[PDB]
């Protein structure tokens, strides 16, 4: 009955000594032991000053210890706010600042620092380094491993992820321990996730798939996790041999590709490939499927929402689809403007609604307010379609959209084009200021080192392919395209740079 994450997750557990982590050193968790990792932490959130309600910020290296702070954090009542590795001091200003949490986790070398800005909201400072060491484990070593999960509600926070920042400054997104536990159960029995899995964990744990869609799901199904600092090719490749599950994003899947050892033989114990949190190119899909002949699962969700759609685990999973709406989640497409439901196949503004829907910003009720709709569906800010069959179609981001002489132009789809030509590895295509056009269309492309087309060869492919508003201005090679650190292309910082192209 206790809606607690934790409560949910481990409360009755049934096979305790069952692997739950592997380690990158090869050191082996079991879920007991993970249990009473978490007991120890938890305490030592209490002993530093955590109140039920409290922010636990926390900015580490990746590991096991890493992820107990999570569950510590969530099973003491507490809110956990990861934040990305690689915040610099003065952008982790502006996170403590808006969270105002209790307790502040940083590396160890960063210390000094970090207590200049938590101290101008009153946090206290442990830290935590890439080997698991620091003065919060020093704390936890002492600490009693038993403790009371508190109760909580299915609507009270457990976690304020920031969104990755792609179009804006990052927003903390409200989860409830209801949004965190009908996800993660409901992608359990739809991927068919059993205590025999062993997934490949090789994602960062600051953002919703790395963290919650990764380690819920292993957790809920008993199953367990080979958890990996970074992404390395060589290093996964090896893995498959003994496990089941990989979890990547695009960039994985494209590098992966690269590597001589990605064969059948090498993939051939494997059970299923999961990619997420980028567009994963129809392309990309048909050349995994040629290589390794497997079908990569693809499947579409946000910080503020978790997860929304699938392609199914026992269906046609779809390149260039990210599937239908998941059990218990409603989605459709609309006007943007005028807000009402268009016919399937007609392209719009993605909305969604279900009990993976966050409760909010954080401390902005305003720009809340602003993205629900009367009914209670979110606005995702993703354009797309709903084809006969219920799949999704994204067709690009609604801030990724060019006006231009008085016509919509869909990036994606100028793309495709580009892409599909020869010596082209990719493209990103976006608006800049122009004074005769407002903005002017243009292509950014990465080459490949041989079979390259020049600028002229480019545009004259694209005449043949394109309607005349549609057609770049211009194309502008580049060395590769501006990404995250998840993988996601940045087209604001291509915005930036090129502002004045035109000019
Ligand atoms: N499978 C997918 N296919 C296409 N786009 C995807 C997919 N998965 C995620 N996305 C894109 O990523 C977005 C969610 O990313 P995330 O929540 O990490 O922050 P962001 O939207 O990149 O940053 P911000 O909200 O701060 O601008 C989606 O709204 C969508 O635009
Ligand atoms: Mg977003």
């Amino acid at each position: 009955m206790n809606a607690n994450l934790f409560a949910r997750l481990f409360d009755k557990l049934d096979d305790p000594h069952k692997l739950a982590i592997e380690t990158a050193a090869g050191d082996k968790i079991s879920y007991a032991e993970l249990v009473a990792r978490a007991g120890r932490v938890a305490n030592v959130l209490v002993a530093r000053g955590l109140q039920v309600g409290d922010r636990v910020a926390a900015q580490t290296e990746k590991s096991v210890e890493a992820l107990v702070l999570y569950l510590a954090t969530v099973r003491a009542g507490g809110v956990y706010l990861p934040l990305n590795t690689a915040y610099t001091l003065h952008e982790l200003d502006y996170f403590i600042t808006d969270a105002e949490p209790k307790i502040v986790v940083c590396d160890p070398s960063k210390r000094d620092g970090i207590a200049a800005i938590a101290a101008k909201v009153g946090a206290t400072v442990e830290t935590l380094g890439p080997d698991g060491r620091g003065s919060l484990t020093d704390a936890a070593a002492g600490a009693s491993e038993a403790f009371a999960t508190i109760d909580r509600g299915a609507d009270d926070l457990a976690a304020i992820l920031y969104t990755s920042g792609t179009t804006g400054r990052s927003k903390g997104a409200m989860l409830s321990h209801d949004n965190l536990a009908s996800n993660s159960l409901t992608l359990v029995d739809y991927w068919r996730f059993t205590p025999d899995d062993v997934l490949i964990h090789a994602l960062p744990i600051y953002h919703t798939h790395g963290l919650f869609v990764a380690s819920n799901v292993t957790l809920f199904a008993r199953g367990s996790m080979i958890f990996l600092p970074k992404f390395d090719p060589d290093k996964i490749l090896d893995l498959m041999a003994r496990a089941t599950v990989l979890m990547g994003v695009p960039t994985f899947y494209t590098r992966l590709l690269q590597s001589p050892r990605l064969t059948k033989e090498t993939t051939g114990h494997m059970r299923l490939f999961i990619s997420g949190s980028a567009p994963l190119l129809a392309d990309t899909h048909r050349e995994w499927s040629a290589k390794t002949g497997h079908a990569v699962l693809e499947r579409y969700g946000m910080t503020e929402t978790n997860m929304n759609t699938s392609n199914p685990y026992d269906g046609d999973r779809v390149p260039g689809a990210v599937g239908p709406a998941l059990p218990g989640v409603s989605a459709r497409v609309t006007d943007p403007e005028t807000g009402k439901e268009l016919p399937r196949g007609d392209i719009g503004m993605i909305e969604v609604k279900g009990p993976n829907v966050f409760k909010g910003y954080w401390r902005m009720p305003e720009k809340t307010k602003s993205e629900f709709r009367d009914d209670g569906f979110f606005i995702t800010g993703d354009l797309g379609k709903i084809d006969e069959r219920g799949y999704v179609h994204i067709l690009g981001r609604g801030k990724d959209l060019v006006i231009t002489g008085g016509f919509n132009v869909y990036p994606k789809e100028i793309e495709s084009e580009i892409d599909a030509m020869p010596g082209v590895v990719e493209s990103a295509v976006i608006g800049v200021p122009h004074a005769d056009f407002g903005e002017g269309v243009t292509a950014f492309v990465v080459l490949k080192r041989e079979f390259a087309p020049s600028e002229a060869q480019v545009l004259h492919g694209l005449d043949g392919q394109l309607a005349k508003f549609k057609m770049p201005k211009k194309v502008i090679f580049v060395d590769d395209l501006p990404r995250n650190t998840m993988g996601a292309v940045q087209k604001n910082v291509l915005r930036e740079t090129y502002k004045d192209i035109y000019k």
